[PDB]
């Protein structure tokens, strides 16, 4: 039988601002025609196959700022989101990229061949755009080092080039190309995008990249101590994962690891399975972001590191490999089950908050993204209402222990192993965080709630350990009778959130598929 304990005294850890932070890849239109305006050469047309002039509505001026940035998507990203942080220039793309190409007078910028995803990439937007775009969006850049093709040479002079303070070369063409005699200061950067990955340019074992990375990460801090610095991991639950701490933990502040829900092989003709393959997904990453704390702890031991080790959740999010394809750059539209799946995942970071640092969704604009652009408005997909909820009310607040008795899912799970290795889901999933208002010192208990069963609601009551609740409580709620019900032009707030007021009584009814966050007062 269904309830939630929730105890502000049993303090997890402060939930890190960077748990909502963002990721941008050279790919499709994530720049151009995501940040950047269309062009009749961004992708899907080129500068020898353009788009036909009939058919080629530009992006109005009105809606660029002087630097040439989508002024709306700045909104979204900025005043609605905040995010705090974006990755950049991406996944795979970087494992190929040469960050000089990206620098200095447009016209001497050489396009390359895209080889991750099949494009061609101009590099109008390099490290001086992005820094610029950073500024204006108030977003602190986080860089990948190319670590495919790339040289040591090259990730200590782009090092150099953002943060150098000296009378050195790129330090001086960095002063030269922005008529200005500041730093950029970047204070992130990731050593390789997936090097783990079959896929990837420049794929090694776990032990030749941790060896190599350990000597970059090495040499890039004699360039710039403060700098922090991401190893890269897998899913943190792998081989791959100790192998790499082990040898990276005395060097480095933070390991990445990336998954996604909604993605892999299956039987996708079973479709009646595909909603529970989709929503529980995120139990997946609890998993290994556990067993990941724990390898953390052991090479901490093993190389007497009294500094605490962190974990970049540095791409999460929803993609099914069957829908969201290089030829279609990524492109998904979003259902409402989804939207669980991710108020699922973000759950995830808040119970996990003290460990996890930095979490980025897989992508800000247009790619797998919770916001879709055209060249002249913009959507915002069902995704993106849990994202704004929880950056909106769960961050600078304290993460407080929850205990949840809730009935499992029998069912077949994506990845399989949840099932067997973890153990059934839980149809409820619950995350708190006690906030104190700086102003007026005012106490709130914020709980979020997925009920992801198809079928069944859950009246569950919830008690507050030594603390009284005030009066009222106030009800973001988010629910839709069709869980493949999506958001799309025309339809933009099919899918949307409905706030309330309501009287506490120490219990809430959890309607089937839906999410709730309940705001609730705590006098003193």
């Amino acid at each position: 039988s269904p309830a939630l304990d929730v105890f502000p005294s049993a303090s997890i850890a402060p939930v890190s601002p960077y748990i909502f932070s963002g990721f941008l890849e050279h790919l499709g239109r994530c720049i151009y025609g995501g940040i950047l305006p269309a062009t009749r050469t961004t992708f899907p047309h080129t500068p020898r196959v353009p788009c036909p002039d009939a058919q080629f509505t530009e992006t109005p001026r009105e809606l660029l700022t002087p630097e040439g940035f989508r002024v709306d998507v700045l909104e979204v990203l900025r005043d609605e989101l905040r995010v705090p942080l974006v990755r950049w220039p991406g996944g795979n793309y970087v494992s190929s990229y040469n960050w000089k190409d990206g620098v200095g007078p447009k016209e001497a910028r050489k396009r390359r061949p895209e080889l991750a995803w099949g494009g061609e990439e101009s590099n109008v937007f390099g490290t001086d755009e992005f820094i610029a775009w950073c500024r204006v969006a108030k977003i602190e850049p986080y860089i990948v080092f190319n670590m495919g093709t790339g040289t040591l040479e090259d990730a200590l002079h782009w090092i150099e080039y953002c943060n150098g303070t000296g009378d050195t070369y790129y330090a001086n063409l960095r002063r030269q190309n922005t008529g200005r005699d500041e730093p950029h200061n970047v204070k992130y950067w990731a050593l390789g995008n997936e090097v783990w990955g079959e896929w990837q340019v420049g794929q090694q074992t776990a032990s030749a990249y941790a060896t190599k990375a350990r000597q970059w990460a090495h040499a890039i801090r004699l360039v710039d101590p403060s700098v922090v610095l991401v190893g890269c991991g897998e899913t943190g639950v792998d081989h791959w994962d100790g192998v790499v701490l082990d040898e990276l933990v005395d060097k480095v502040e933070l390991h990445s690891i990336h998954l996604y829900t909604g993605f892999g092989p299956r039987d996708r003709s079973q479709v009646d399975k595909e909603y529970g393959r989709g929503v529980y997904g995120p139990d997946a990453a609890e998993y290994s972001i556990e067993v990941c704390k724990g390898l953390i702890n052991k090479a901490r031991f093993a190389r007497n590191v009294s500094k605490p080790i962190k974990i970049a959740f540095d791409e999460y999010g929803v993609w099914d490999e069957t829908v969201g394809t290089p030829q279609n750059g990524l492109e998904q539209f979003y259902n409402f089950a989804d939207a669980l799946a991710m108020a699922s995942w973000l759950n995830v970071f808040i119970r996990q908050a003290d460990v996890v640092d930095i979490a980025c969704i897989a992508q800000s604009v247009n790619v797998i993204s919770p916001l879709i652009t055209s060249p002249t408005g913009l959507f915002r997909q069902t995704i993106y209402w849990p994202l704004y909820l929880f950056s909106r009310y769960m961050r600078d607040g304290i993460a407080v222990r929850v205990a949840l008795e809730s009935p499992t899912f029998a069912g077949e799970t994506l990845p399989q192993w949840i099932a067997s290795v973890k153990g059934r889901p839980k149809d409820l999933d619950a995350s708190a965080v006690l906030h104190v208002d700086p102003g007026t010192s005012a106490r709130s208990l914020r709980v979020a709630v997925v009920n992801r069963s198809e079928h069944a609601s859950y009246e569950v009551p919830i008690r507050i350990a030594f603390e009284r609740v005030g009066v009222q409580v106030e009800v973001h709620e988010l629910w839709h009778q069709d869980v493949h019900a999506r958001n799309g032009w025309g339809k933009e707030d099919e899918v949307s959130v409905k706030t309330r007021t309501e009287r506490w009584n120490g219990r809430w009814t959890f309607r089937e598929h839906s999410f709730t966050l309940l705001v609730l007062e705590l006098p003193q």
